[PDB]
This record gives structure tokens, C-alpha cells and sequence, in this order.
């Protein structure tokens, strides 16, 4: 069974590539996306229930002061990631010169306030990860101070409590593992569509623009994740081979949420992180991960300044993707999310989006490719956010070390 | 308190005729429909509590073996009943010789996605019985497999869970128990509505066409109902007085969906029927039950081709029948449906329904007797969907016997 | 701790006034205001998780037959007391002659079908108090029928379902004890908000048109509220000094159903109310009760008819408060509920709101005080719904004596 999705990725991608250059894309649309469509929601099911299970059990299982270390350390490390990206992205960005073809040429207060959900049982049925996260952490930590208070009523009602949420985890990380048999066929039907309908259009200038957008991604892994593991004594390689499942997930499904049931067995079954740890850590790393937007902005803004030939300097393209960042903070991984937050600033900026513009050409030439970006932003943003988890959780000495030896 | 519903539906439907006749349907519609629609709302509130609780509870009663053996034995029922209901649609239709008035004259894929819920927690509160129904057979295994497991923990964690929701469905039906109590009022009150306001509208053509459907209804209940039965032995008049709560509450609420809570426990206190097969089989039957659907069509659109003088031939009636039936699959019973879906159909095959013109008036005519028609729809479909429940249980040696024994 | 919020009402009221006056109070929408927007959000959270659990518990501890009675009793109060507040109304309205300035010059059925929720899911989802507090009773009944059962089994999941809901309760009263930690600092500023924004408009006739309210809303409190305690035997000093968290905090949200996790705390811990009286009486208060409507609607329509100059008769004045109580009644604590009000009253009797017409203008007159005006319409709510908790409390046995004694 191992390594059997690794496989369903790389034959995808070559029967895609194969058929889109071939014509029959459209019949790949008709008879193979479905299955992969099917993969990404059995996975989405999962979501809600495994996150608030999880976080129940896990903010009851921990004591309130480490719950916010833990919290303050996976955002200082969610910081530095997204710092280091924002470098990678110019730098690569500029190293590929892309865009060599020629033409013509603050509301975060809110957002805070709406991490407190209004209605609880809302932000379960309207999937809003974070309220759930903060419902469940205060309903963990209630669960543990009444559980220790000295009525036996109050106690077994806790305890009943928190049995149903632990029971219901349980069954989500069961159902998880029955979805992982099938997860070498989504893997392929996704990456097959993908590259049938956008591959073949990876060429000239653009495969320029894909292959810098993906050494972006590749550097922020074998970098600032290796040397970060290597500083806190992970075994890199022993990481990846662990995160590989979750790692090829994110790839396909383009959604750091979508993944987040595979991220969570993955950090229990094989990188052996403490319930109490993952189950606050990813689910808001999946929400707060910024590393690859600050990468795909830095190139694609690039590629299109360059395009129509407007000057830009390394400082002005540095604030402009610091703002867009600072814009994006808070939203979680969706499919087609970059090219909206790109059009955005282009709009913000004074640029001319009419039809028939040099600027709306050159998004739209960007929205082509934009799903083959989106993989690579989702892939790096999940292993990213699995690399902060086991880390966090070793400076709690909340990882067992004993999954990491061969 | 036996046989008091029945009382309820004469009673109201001579009321209502008498009202209606007499002009008063108007007063009718502000005093006495209020505690018909009470009564609709009263079953409705229990529907999700009752299914997913029930479903829950079945799926963890039963093997993943059986519950796959019950599906194909109730799917395949219902492809032999909507089979039925086409061709007695088409016999009972040409047979009255409806309309003898004189005028001028794919995208199932994505419905099968949709099976799967992306948030359960949405689909509870949206109501979506088939995403629920899906949800609650996997936690029901995943549940099992989990008490089945070496560790305790995890053991009382399943068990919790599952108490939990057993607690519910419990509640449910006992609530559904004490609101039977209430039911000849309700069944008065709507049958007395309907009677007053389209009753009187049944004469000259369209009383032909109330009885022709009628008629189809009727032969499918005594003759592939009934045959059904005796194929595998059971008493069909013992079936049909069990059965009695159950077809008038689907008769007068006109929707299968807010009689699954009498449904369900017609199943459990006079058919007999574990809940590991009915609480699986009834809610998905409510939604898939196409008798109805083929019916409904076959008669409409015979009185609508006959009044504009078009010529149909018995392939082409068949053709367009079933292609409506396709188009109808996966939508449960509600009011108002079949009206909305034949205007479907006249709008496809390319005819002008613009005010005034003789179709839109064949269609409001229609339009202006389809509760009458509606009733009886809903009552033959969640007729069919008992025998079909029945029947399987049967197979599957999950009936008890006592129940049908005098 | 004790008196804290207290002082925080009296130290936001003074700092909202300068800042207003100063001409600071855009500095204050930005930097203080949302320290009280996060104390509303932090109540909200809890609202549905404590009404929900409680009135489960609630209508398990008791009798069907009691809470009967528990329901006859307080809407008995709630009429009383409204009337009472017309009256005032009017009274207040007149003596203060409002308006001196010169310028040119039945759906209720539906209502009570709509108490019964059709999918229980949905009403917790969407935030509806009445729905819920409906499904809430009948499963605390079920519950207890269920575990007077014989068999074992029922009796165990209705034990097990009650605990679910028994812990959940729990917890969110635990979480509204650390709340309440917060709340003076929430408390401080929301009134300074609001004091520095409208508090500099309450000037002139507004003055005393706010002190016309203000003054029928402290006869509200000190003539009927009073005297209805010291009938039944309660001191309302005592009474005053337990309620003041619940009327500070309903003063400054402007929300009957925001202060519930909070008016129930104060019923649990200060006043002794036994869970089966609240838990059922406070929510229902909280979407029902009139007073501060007719209180509202009294004084702004006596000072809108005097602006324009069209002459109001006391019997025409009644009829119309009557009416719009009428029309008001099921609509919980909202902010701006009033204005709304008030502007479909106007429209319903053939007045021109045309921009520039003078009863457009009094309107917005009136809309710009609309903060103040809430304020106190929401606090002498939440003060008539805990003295008639109390009170049937009292009547029923379910009052613990020992707190009200120094
Ligand atoms: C996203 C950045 C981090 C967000 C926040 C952290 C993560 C979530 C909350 C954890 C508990 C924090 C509060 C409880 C722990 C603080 C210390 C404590 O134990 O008690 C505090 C109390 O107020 C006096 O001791
Ligand atoms: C609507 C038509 C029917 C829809 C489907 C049936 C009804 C619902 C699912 C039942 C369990 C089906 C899967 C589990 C049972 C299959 C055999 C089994 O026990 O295990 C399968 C496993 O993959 C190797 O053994
Ligand atoms: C808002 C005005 C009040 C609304 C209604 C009251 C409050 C909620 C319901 C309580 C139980 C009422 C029904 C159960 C109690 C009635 C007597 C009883 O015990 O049983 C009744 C049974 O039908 C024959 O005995
Ligand atoms: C590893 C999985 C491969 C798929 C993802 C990699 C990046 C996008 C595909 C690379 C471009 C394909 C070549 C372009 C072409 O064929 O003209
Ligand atoms: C390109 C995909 C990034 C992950 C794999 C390469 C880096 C880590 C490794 O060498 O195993
Ligand atoms: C059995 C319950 C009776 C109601 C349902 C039966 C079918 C619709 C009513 C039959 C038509 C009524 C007669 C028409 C008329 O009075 O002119
Ligand atoms: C017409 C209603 C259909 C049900 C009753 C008639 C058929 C069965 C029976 O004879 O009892
Ligand atoms: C007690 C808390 C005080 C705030 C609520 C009281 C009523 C509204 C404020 C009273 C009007 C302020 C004076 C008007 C002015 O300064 O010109
Ligand atoms: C004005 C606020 C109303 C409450 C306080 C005054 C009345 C009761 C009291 O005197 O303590």
C-alpha cells in the first residue's frame, strides 16, 4: 500500500499531459474528473467534524499556559516562513526574468473580531474553521475546569461531553484511513485533468513563469523548512518520507482545508504529534499560512509588471506584496484564490482592467496557468505547515521520537 | 384510537367539497388550514432528528455486508416499480382518453457527486436527507469498527456517541407517538383545504383526468404492490391496515420527506421492521421513488398532447416519460413538484408557452388540480416505499413475524 | 470584583460625552469601540449552546404539567407588565410635551405556525430562540418519559443525551463566569461609544424627549416591577442589587437575547431560580416581551405627531401603540428594532416619507437619539424578565430563599 499514491500522481500527470496535447482533454473533463471530484469531497465530509472533534479533545487534554505557547510559537514560526517566502519569491521571480514578451504597457479590525463566532453552531454549518476553533479550544478548556471540580455530576457530564467529541474524531481519523485505500485514484484523476486542460500550456514564456513560481516553492521547502527541522533535530528526509501523503493531498485537492484530515492522521499515525499540538496547530496554520501567496504574488506580479513594461523596483514590489499579504492574512487555502487577490491589486494600484488592456491580457494569461500555480502554493503551504506542527510540538516535548528512527 | 385518521380523511374531504360547493373555500383557507399546516410542521421538525439518529444506529447495528445487500435489493425494487408506473401511466391515460377538449394547438454526474456531503453539519441544517443519509451509514460503520477495537477507551468513546444518538431517535419516536395522538385533526384540516379549494374544479375533462390518475395509482398498489407481497409472503390486507397511518399521513402532507417520522414508526411498531433496515431503506426510498414521477407524467402529458391536438405515438410518450423520470431521480417528494417538472418538459421539446397560447392553458389547467393529483402521488409512493422496505427486510430475515398474524 | 461594571458603565458614559463633545469620537469608533464589540461577540457565542442545554435540562427536571403552568404565569406577567408600559407610555409622552419644534406638518398566525420549527438543525443554525426553546421542551419531555421506562437501554441513551446537553450547559456558564471577568472593560466601551457619538445630541427637545423615555422606563422599573415583588414577598432592593450585572449588561449590548448567557447566570447564581423556571421563562421573556416597545413607540410617536402638527387624540394615540405592539410581538432584543418600527407605523396611516417631507425629518430626528432610546428600552426589558422569572419562581416553589437574605 505505501508509496501507491506517489504513483497515482506521476502516471496522472503523464495520461493528462498525453491527452491535453492530443486533443481529448474535453473527454477527460467528462469521464475521468469525476473521480478525483469525488476524492476531494469525501475528504471535505471530514473536515468540520475531525476539526472540532479533535480541538475539543485536544484544548481538554492540555493545560491552558501551553495552549498558548503553543499558539504563540506556531505563529512566530508562521512569521519567519512568510518572511522567507516573500524573499524567495522576488528573488526567483527576478533570477527567471519572466515576462519578456512585449506589449503596449485598513480592514483587519474586523477580521479579528470576527474570529469570535457569533453563533457557534453557524460556523459549523457554514464551514468557517476558525470560530470552530476558537469554540472548541474554550469548550475544551470549560470541559477540563469542570472536570476537575469537586461534584461528581458536574465531572460525568463533562466527561460524557468529551466523550462524544473524542468518539467523533475517532471515527473521522477511521473513516480518514478508508479513504486513504482509495486516495491513489483521486490522486491520478485530479493531476490528470489538470495537466490534460493547463499543462500543455506551460510553455515559452509561462513554463518560465511555472518553473520560477515552482523553484520558489522547492527552495522554501529545502531550506527554510530542512534548516529550521535540522536547528530543532527533525531528521528532514525522515519528515518528508512521513509527509508524503499529505504533501501529495494538498498537491492535488488545492485546498490546505480539504487536506486537513489527511494533514491530521498524518501527524498522528506517522509524525507522532500529540492530539493536543495538531489539532490546534494545523487546523489554523491552514487558515494563517501565508508562504505561498507572498511566492505567488512575488512572481506573477513580476511577470505581469514586466509585461507591460512598467518600471518597478525590488522596494516598490517588495511593499506592494507585503500589502497583499497583509490583505490575504485569514483566509484559508481555496482553489483559484491567488488569481482573484492579484486581480485585486492590480485594481488597487490605478491599472486600466477594461477589456482589451495589456493588463487584462496578461491576467488572463496568468488565470490559464493559474491552477498548475495553485498546486504547488497548496503543496507548499501543507508541508509548511506540518514542518511548524512537529516542530512546536517538539519544543513542548509533545513529539514521540521513536516514529522517527529507521 | 385505531382507525381515527381514517375518520379524519372522510370527514375533511366531504367538509371541504361541501365549503368549497358553497363558496365559503375562502373562510376555509383562514380557519381551518392553520391546523393542517401544524400538523405537517410537527412532522417535519422530527425528520432530521429521527433519520440521522435512526441511520446512525441501523448502520451500526448492521454489517457493511448487509447494508450493501439491503441497498441493491431496495434500488432494485424501486427500477421494477417505476418500471410499472410508466406503463400503467401510459395504459390508464389512453384508456380515459384524456383532453377530449378542443384548442388551436446530461447532468446526473454531478447529482451523484452530490451524494456526498461536503459538510455534514451544513446538510443537517439544510435539511439534505441523501448527504445525511450517506454521513450517518459511515459514522454507523466507522462506529463499529471501533467498538470492535482491542483498546477501551476508544470502545466507551463509540459507544457514547452512539447512545447519543440512539437517545435521539428514541425521543423522536416517541414524540412522532404523541403527535399521532393529534393526527385525525391535522388530516382534517388539510383534506378539507384541498377539498374546498380544487375539489369542486374536478368535473367535466379533468374529473376524467383525476380519475385516470386515480386509477393508475390504484392498479399500482393492488396489482405490483400486492403481487409483490404474496411472491414473498406476506399477507398484503394485513399490509395495508398496518400501512393505513402511513399512506394517509402521505396522502394529506403531500411529501414523503415530512411522513418519514410515521413512516419509520409505522415500520417499527406494526411492520416490524429492524431499524438496521428501514432506518436505511425508508429515507432513501423517500427521496428515489419514482412511481409517482411516471404516473404523474404519463397522464399529464397524454391530457396536455390530446387538448393542442398534437400527435404522440405510445414509443414517443414512452421516450419523453422516461426521459422526465431521469430528469425527476434524486428529487424527495414535495409540493408542486410534477406541475414545475412537465413545464420542464414542455419547455425542452421546443413549444411556446408564452401567455395565451393553448399549452400554457392546458398546463394551468393542470396546474389548478395538481394537489388533487399530489396526494395521490405522495400516497402511492410512500405505499410503494413500505412494501419495498417490507419486503426487503424480509429477504434479509430482519422481519418480524408476529406482527402479521391475527 | 463586586460593583466593577458598575463603574465601568459610569466611567465610559463620562469619557464618551468629552469625547463627543471634543469632537473625538471618530478616534473613538476606531480605537475603543471594538473592546466592546468583542463583549457582545463573546455573549453572542454562547446564546444557543446555553438556551439549547439549559431548557433540554430544564424541561427534563420537570413536569409537563408544571411547565404548563411555569408558561401560563409569565405570559400572564408579560401582558401585565405591557400594558403597564403603554400606559407609562402615554403618561411620560405627555406630561414632558415632546416636540414643541415646528414644522410645516393580521399576519399573527403565520407567526404561531412559525414557533414550530421544520428543521430543528436549521433553527440552531440560524439563531431562532423560539424554535429552539420549542424543540428544547419537547425533547426534555421525551426524555423524561424515556428514562421512566421500563427497559434499560432507553433509560441509559436518554441519560446519556440529557448529560450531552447537561455538560454543554455547564460549560457555558463556566465561560460566561470568565466572561464576566471581562466585562467592565466591554462595558466601558460600548457606552463610550455610544456616549460619544449620540450622548452630544441629547440637547434641547431631544433632551427631553430622552428624558421623557428615560423616565417612563424608571416607572416602569420602580412602580410595576416593584410593587409586583413586594406582593409575592420579594425585597426589591435585594432584587436591584442581584439583577445589576444583567440590567448593565443588557443597557449596553441593546440586546434581550445578547445578555442571556448572562441574565441566566445571574438567575443561577444570585437570584437561586431552579433551572426548570429559567431556563424555559427567560428566553421566552427575551423574544416577548413588549414593554420597552410600548414605551418606545409611545414617546416617539407622541413627539413625531407634535412635530407636524397633526392633532392625536389620547384614544387614537392607545390605538395606535396598540397596534404596533400588535405587530411587534415575537420579535427579540435587536438594535434599531424601534426606528423600523416606528417608520412602517408611519407609512401604514398614508404619510409622505418623500425626502424633505417634515415627517421624514422628525424621523431621522428621532433615528439619530435611536442608540440612547435603545439603550434603556433594552435594559427595562431584561429587568421585567428577571423580576417575572422570579416571580412564577416564587409561585411554583422554585425560588432558593437564602439568597435574598443579608
Ligand atoms: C494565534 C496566536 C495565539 C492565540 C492565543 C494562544 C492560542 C489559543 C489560546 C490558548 C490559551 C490562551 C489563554 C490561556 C493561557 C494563558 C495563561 C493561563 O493559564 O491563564 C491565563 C489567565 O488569564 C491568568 O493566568
Ligand atoms: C443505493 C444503492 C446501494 C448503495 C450501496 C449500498 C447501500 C449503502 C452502503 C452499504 C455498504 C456498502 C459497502 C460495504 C459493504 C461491501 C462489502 C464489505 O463488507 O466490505 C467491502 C470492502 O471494500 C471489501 O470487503
Ligand atoms: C407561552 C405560553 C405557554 C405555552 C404552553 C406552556 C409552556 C410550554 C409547554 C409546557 C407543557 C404544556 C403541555 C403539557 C402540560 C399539560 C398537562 C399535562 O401534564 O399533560 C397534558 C396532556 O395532554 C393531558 O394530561
Ligand atoms: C510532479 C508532477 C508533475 C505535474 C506538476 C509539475 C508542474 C506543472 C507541469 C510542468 C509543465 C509540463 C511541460 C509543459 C509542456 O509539455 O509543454
Ligand atoms: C519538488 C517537490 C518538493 C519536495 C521534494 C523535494 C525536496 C525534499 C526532498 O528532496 O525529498
Ligand atoms: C378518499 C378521499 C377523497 C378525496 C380524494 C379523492 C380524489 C379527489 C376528489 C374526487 C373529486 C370530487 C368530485 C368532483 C365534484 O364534486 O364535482
Ligand atoms: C384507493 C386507495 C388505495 C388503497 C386501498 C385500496 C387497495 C387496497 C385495499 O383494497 O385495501
Ligand atoms: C447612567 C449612564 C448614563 C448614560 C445613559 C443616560 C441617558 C443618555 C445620556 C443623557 C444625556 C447626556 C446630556 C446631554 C448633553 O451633554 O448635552
Ligand atoms: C434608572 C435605572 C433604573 C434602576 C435603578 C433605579 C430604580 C431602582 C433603585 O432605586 O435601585
Amino acid at each position: 500500500v505505501l508509496w501507491k499514491i506517489l504513483w497515482g500522481l506521476v502516471l496522472g500527470a503523464v495520461f493528462g499531459l498525453i491527452a491535453g496535447h492530443f486533443g481529448y482533454a474535453g473527454a477527460v473533463k467528462t469521464y475521468i474528473k469525476p473521480f478525483g471530484d469525488l476524492f476531494v469531497r469525501l475528504l471535505k465530509m471530514l473536515v468540520m467534524p475531525i476539526v472540532l472533534a479533535s480541538l475539543v479533545v485536544g484544548a481538554a487534554s492540555i493545560s491552558p499556559a501551553r495552549l498558548g505557547r503553543v499558539g504563540v510559537k506556531i505563529v512566530v514560526y508562521y512569521l519567519a516562513t512568510s518572511a522567507m517566502a516573500v524573499f524567495f519569491g522576488l528573488i526567483v521571480g527576478r533570477l527567471f526574468n519572466v515576462g519578456a514578451n512585449v506589449n503596449l504597457g485598513p480592514s483587519l479590525v474586523q477580521t479579528l473580531l470576527n474570529i469570535v463566532p457569533t453563533n457557534p453552531f453557524a460556523s459549523l454549518a457554514k464551514g468557517e474553521v476558525l470560530p470552530v476553533i476558537f469554540f472548541a479550544i474554550i469548550l475544551g478548556i470549560a470541559i477540563t475546569y469542570l472536570m476537575n471540580r469537586n461534584e461528581e455530576r458536574v465531572r460525568k457530564s463533562a466527561e460524557t461531553l468529551l466523550r462524544v467529541f473524542d468518539g467523533l474524531a475517532e471515527a473521522m481519523y477511521l473513516i480518514v484511513g478508508g479513504v486513504m485505500q482509495y486516495a491513489p485514484i483521486g490522486v491520478f484523476a485530479l493531476i490528470a485533468y489538470v495537466m490534460a486542460e493547463q499543462g500543455v500550456r506551460v510553455v515559452g514564456p509561462l513554463a518560465k513563469v511555472v518553473g520560477a513560481v515552482y523553484t520558489g516553492l522547492f527552495l522554501q521547502i529545502v531550506i527554510t523548512y530542512f534548516i529550521l527541522l535540522k536547528v530543532f533535530g527533525i531528521d528532514p528526509i525522515k519528515f518528508i518520507r512521513k509527509a508524503k501523503d499529505a504533501m501529495i493531498t494538498a498537491f492535488v485537492t488545492r485546498s490546505s482545508s480539504g487536506t486537513l484530515p489527511v494533514t491530521m492522521r498524518v501527524a498522528e499515525e506517522e509524525m507522532g504529534v500529540d492530539k493536543g499540538i495538531f489539532s490546534f496547530t494545523l487546523p489554523l496554520g491552514a487558515t494563517i499560512n501565508m508562504d505561498g501567496t507572498a511566492l505567488y504574488q512575488g512572481v506573477t506580479v513580476l511577470f505581469v509588471a514586466n509585461a507591460i513594461g512598467h518600471p518597478l523596483t525590488l522596494g516598490q514590489q517588495l511593499v506592494v506584496v507585503l500589502t497583499a499579504v497583509l490583505a490575504s492574512i485569514g483566509t484559508a487555502g481555496v482553489p483559484g484564490a491567488g488569481a482573484i487577490m492579484l486581480a485585486m491589486v492590480l485594481q488597487s494600484v490605478g491599472l486600466d482592467l477594461t477589456p482589451g488592456s495589456p493588463v487584462a491580457l496578461a491576467y488572463a494569461m496568468i488565470l490559464g496557468i493559474d491552477a498548475i500555480l495553485d498546486m504547488g502554493r497548496t503543496m507548499v503551504n501543507v508541508t509548511g505547515d506540518l514542518a511548524g506542527t512537529v516542530i512546536v510540538a517538539k519544543t513542548e516535548k509533545e513529539l514521540d521520537e521513536s516514529k522517527w528512527i529507521s
